[PDB]
């Protein structure tokens, strides 16, 4: 119980730590109902508006002003943020000239820049491209300071999951906010946005910025503020504890505004509608910076200037319902909208059929606008399914669609029209869904832009700006020190924990009984003595290094004319297998009398092999290879291609994928980008947790063998950003794509695979493209240590994603 019976005089937007009894007067009572009698009429001052104006200059101080612009109002840090240009003849910050910041210029008593997080909310990054025309604050910090073309939120595009990730630098799947609305079956329990749920601190995990840095003693202003208080106000607190003694002044502080989402739900992104509320949130820009130059801050303060997550049009008209899939949608709940969590309406229902609703959902409308997944088979980039509070089965929805239940959930007008034209929540690399990043400030770069990043690395960023040591995050520390002046981190390469035997030949042909058989031989190879040396095969083939495996293992480096790969013992197949195509590279058949070949490895022991004997037994599973024989440099090298150390398991259904990517798109890459290097191998992420399985999480072998089988096949490759220079003999940065293709029994997820593999595959493998950083985690290996670029831009390359947008 809180008593309210006490008074706010000379507490108005304390810092303090005040619980009960005790009432509050803190810029969050109002939501906890604990805020003293009254907060208000001390706190929330209105009187005269937000400005001052020329009959003001000078007054007589009336303490019951918003905000005054008598003489002393300044070292009392009252003012109203135009008190001196109305005031005292000086220039709106706007209209002073940009001038590089090369050290902080603060007062005496700054120890440190202290930074301000702006955030806005459903802020479109294309939002940014009305320039100063509608927006000249925010495009003179966006075009003095440091920005990205645009950032990355996480999925889902909602701002509950994003303003988290924000703050923690986690996924969602691992700081537990994955919705704006979610059902924890722990607890038994509903967190909405609306409701008391949400401040039980159950649900929150990680450690957020304010929590990080008051642990390690720097002081936080408050990161949340009640609806009810009106943005000036907002931002003539956050001026007033700027002006706070030297020992009670924090060092961070984060505005917030819930502008321009809502408007953008109400009239779409690119309605005329949009300008009004963009040049309101530009105007308390202007108030903050007008202020803050007021104070002398200006050029002292670091700003982040950053958005939550895009806005995409979404109307009524375009809603899919899954009462024209499922016979009773009565008996499900659906979290709906932009994207789609099924659960049976009755917690835990045992008549809950999960295969025969997907069943029914796949597929079934040739323009379906969503397609489902049990969440372990979406695609592994959106990091999404490690978490009990999300569902099993979801829907991922196309741009522009919602689904919903049934069309009573749905509420057209007498127009037959929706009050919304506007939605967000999609999958995160959508275009509509990309939001905005500036920084400006002493600590960032002048006039600077830098290439789109996720946002899952601003904690980090924030940590360095702050000099915090941050909590243990999935942001990568150091991809980001290309926006900063200084306060870099200095990241360094982590340890080799596995060194890599290099078995030479040593075992005979008469050594193997693993039931593989080749109806052809190369009988010159015998008698090439250095068969499988080192040779040139690393320095054409293995371009930034080996590798770096991080974890206890046993492997071998093995040597061929045309691919290099480290075999692992333990797993029975490469961990990678790395090899360069040229520009030029021809592309072969495999010769029909080779088929079915698979050739045992002399260098590796029948017992650490595979046998072919598993394969003809299991009626399910097939093979395939991690170099390609289409590729092979000449009929004599393609023997190599088959050995059984190149062999790895694969359903008929993943080879029709696979081949099309070894025999048709890999070449294709080579043209195109003047060559490439290409780096395959198997993941094992049974448990679905984004990390490399040890042996005792992987869960399916070949048929009467120990042979794991992957759950997903990744890919990286890499050429010459300058495309004129070959992959081979490249001299500056790399230019990267990858892939993790998910290893499954059936094409399911492709509608059209019927067709011709010309039809669907690519529309796969985009849909699917990832990070190397992403599979650096599912692989515990560590790619580019050998090249001529820094850690840094090595850290950047890492966690590129190309997107194919
Ligand atoms: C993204 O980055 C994060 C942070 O580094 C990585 O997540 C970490 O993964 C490691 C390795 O598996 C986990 O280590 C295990 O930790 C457990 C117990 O740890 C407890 O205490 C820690 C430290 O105080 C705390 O962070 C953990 O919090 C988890 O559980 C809370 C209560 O349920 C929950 O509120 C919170 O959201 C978080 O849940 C998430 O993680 C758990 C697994 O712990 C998972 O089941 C859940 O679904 C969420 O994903 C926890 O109380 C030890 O017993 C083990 O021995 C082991 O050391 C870390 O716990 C985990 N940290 C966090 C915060 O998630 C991700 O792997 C990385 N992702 C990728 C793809 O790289
Ligand atoms: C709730 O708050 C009010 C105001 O703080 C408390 O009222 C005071 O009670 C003390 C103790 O009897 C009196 O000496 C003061 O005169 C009261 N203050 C005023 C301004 O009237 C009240 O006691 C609190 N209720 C509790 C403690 O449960
Ligand atoms: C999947 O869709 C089929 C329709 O394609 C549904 O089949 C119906 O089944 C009910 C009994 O469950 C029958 O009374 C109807 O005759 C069937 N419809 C038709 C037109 O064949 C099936 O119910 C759906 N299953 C789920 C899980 O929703
Ligand atoms: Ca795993
Ligand atoms: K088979
Ligand atoms: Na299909
Ligand atoms: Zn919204």
């Amino acid at each position: 119980w809180t008593n309210t019976s006490g008074s706010c005089k000379g507490r108005c937007f304390e810092l303090q730590e005040v619980g009960p009894p005790d009432c509050r007067c803190d810029n969050l009572c109002k939501s906890y109902s604990s805020c003293c009698h009254d907060f208000d009429e001390l706190c929330l001052k209105t009187a005269r508006g937000w400005e001052c104006t020329k009959d003001r200059c000078g007054e007589v101080r009336n303490e019951e002003n918003a905000c005054h612009c008598s003489e002393d109002c300044l070292s009392r840090g009252d003012c109203c943020t135009n008190y001196q240009v109305v005031c005292k003849g000086e220039s709106h910050w706007v209209d002073d000239d940009c001038e590089e910041i090369r050290v902080p210029e603060c007062p005496a008593g700054f120890v440190r820049p202290p930074l301000i997080i702006f955030s806005v909310d459903g802020f479109r990054a294309s939002y940014m491209k009305k320039g100063s025309k509608v927006m000249p604050n925010i495009e003179k910090l966006r075009s003095c300071g440091t920005h990205a073309p645009y950032m990355r939120p996480v999925y889902p595009t909602k701002t509950f999951p994003n303003l988290y990730t924000l703050a923690t630098g986690l996924y969602p799947e691992s700081h537990g906010i994955v919705g704006n609305s979610m059902y924890d079956p722990v607890f038994d329990a509903t967190f909405h946005l609306r409701g008391r749920e949400k401040f039980n601190h159950r649900w929150w995990g990680g450690q957020p910025l304010w929590i990080t840095a008051t642990k390690q003693g720097v002081r936080a202003g408050t990161f949340f503020w009640s609806v009810s208080i009106p943005h000036e106000r907002r931002i003539l607190t956050i001026l007033q504890w700027l002006s706070l003694p030297d020992n009670e002044r924090p060092s961070v502080y984060a505005f917030y505004s819930e502008q321009p989402d809502f408007s953008g739900h109400k009239y779409g992104p690119f309605g005329p509608e949009m300008t009004n509320p963009l040049r309101e949130i530009d105007k308390t820009v202007g108030q903050l910076m007008d202020g803050l130059k007021q104070l002398k801050l200006h050029r002292c303060v670091n700003v982040i200037f950053v958005g939550d997550h895009g806005m995409e049009d979404v109307t009524c008209d375009r809603t899919e319902f899954l009462s024209n899939y499922l016979t009773n949608v009565d008996d499900i709940t659906l979290v709906p909208g932009t994207l789609g969590r099924i659960r049976p309406k009755i917690p835990n229902n045992l008549k809950y059929d999960p295969k025969a609703i997907i069943a029914n959902l796949t597929c079934k409308k040739p323009d379906q606008h969503f397609k489902p997944y049990m969440k372990q088979h979406l695609p592994k980039r959106l990091h999404y399914a490690n978490n009990r509070r999300i569902e099993d089965l979801h829907l991922l929805v196309e741009r522009r669609w919602h689904v919903a239940r049934k069309p009573l959930d749905v509420y057209k007008k007498p127009s037959g029209k929706c009050f919304f034209q506007g939605d967000h929540g999609f999958d995160n690399k959508v275009n509509s869904m990309q939001t905005v990043f500036v920084g400006y400030g002493p600590t960032f770069k002048y006039r600077t832009k830098v290439p789109p990043f996720e946002n899952i690395e601003l904690y980090n960023v924030m940590c360095d700006l702050l000099g915090l040591k941050p909590a243990p995050n999935n942001g990568t520390h150091g991809s980001l020190n290309h926006l900063l002046r200084t306060n870099t981190f200095r990241p360094t390469l982590p340890e080799e924990v596995s060194r890599p035997n290099y078995p030479g030949i040593m075992y005979l042909q008469s050594d193997f009984d693993l039931g593989c058989t080749c109806d052809d031989k190369n009988k010159l190879e015998e008698l090439n003595k250095r068969l499988h040396t080192k040779g040139s095969t690393e320095e054409r083939h293995l371009l930034y290094g080996r590798p770096a495996v991080l974890y206890r293992t046993s492997y071998d480096i093995l040597y061929h004319t045309d691919f290099e790969s480290g075999y692992s013992e333990i797993f029975l197949m490469p961990l990678w297998t790395s090899y360069t195509i040229s520009k030029q590279a021809e592309v072969s058949s495999i010769p029909e009398h080779l088929t079915n070949c698979v050739r045992p490895d002399v260098r590796v022991s029948p017992g650490f092999s595979q046998n072919c004997l598993a394969y003809k037994n299991d009626k399910q599973m097939s093979y395939g290879f991690l170099f390609p024989p289409y590729l092979s440099s000449s009929p004599e090298a393609k023997y190599d291609a088959f050995l059984v150390t190149n062999m790895v398991p694969m359903y008929p259904a993943f080879k029709r994928v696979w081949t099309y990517f070894q025999r048709v798109l890999v070449k294709k890459y080579a043209s195109e980008r003047n060559g490439v290097n290409v780096i395959s191998g198997p993941i094992f992420d049974y448990n679905y947790n984004g990390l490399r399985d040890i042996e005792d999480e992987i869960k399916q072998y070949v048929e009467g063998s120990s042979i794991p089988v992957p759950t997903h096949y990744y890919s990286i490759i890499t050429s010459c950003l300058d495309f004129t220079q070959p992959a081979d003999k490249c001299d500056g940065p790399l230019s990267v794509s990858s892939f993790i293709l998910p290893h499954r029994p059936d094409n399911d997820e492709s509608c059209n695979s019927s067709e011709d593999e010309s039809k669907w595959v690519e529309e796969l493998m985009k849909m699917h493209t990832a990070r190397v950083r992403d599979i650096e985690h599912l692989t515990g290996l560590d790619f580019y240590r050998k090249t001529s670029r820094s850690y840094s831009e090595i850290l950047t390359l890492k966690t590129y994603l190309h997107t194919y947008e």
